[PDB]
DNA sequence: TTTGCAGAATCGATTCTGCA
DNA sequence: TTTGCAGAATCGATTCTGCA
């Protein structure tokens, strides 16, 4: 439950898994319209709303 | 007192002059450290504080 | 009728939390 | 003990406002 990079602590493994993407670079949420990509749903949800 | 581009209205000519930079591209406030540049003082003040 | 500073509000975009 | 959604809080960076 600890980001081995930034040292912050996170309520679950699930989320840690996710939180790591932002160090690792993994961005699995792909935009159906442009090549913008996202490590977390909320961000794609935002991008979709604001640009599409 | 009206931005001829976005149509917003601005309390003075002074500021309009400034506000236009962000359409025109003029960025006259130069960073003494990197090539980052700014149309408004506050922004350079921020950049300076946070990155230098 | 104009110049200015120093901070507020806002914006785009992200990560974290409440609740389920 | 784990998955998830939908929104909060935060972040970096900018433009606008209060006050002088
Ligand atoms: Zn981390
Ligand atoms: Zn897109
Ligand atoms: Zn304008
Ligand atoms: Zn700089």
């Amino acid at each position: 439950r600890e980001c081995s990079y930034c040292g912050k602590f996170f309520r679950s493994n699930y989320y840690l898994n996710i939180h790591l993407r932002t160090h690792t670079g993994e961005k699995p949420y792909k935009c159906e319209f442009c090549e913008y990509a996202a490590a977390q749903k909320t961000s794609l949800r935002y991008h979709l709303e604001r640009h599409h």
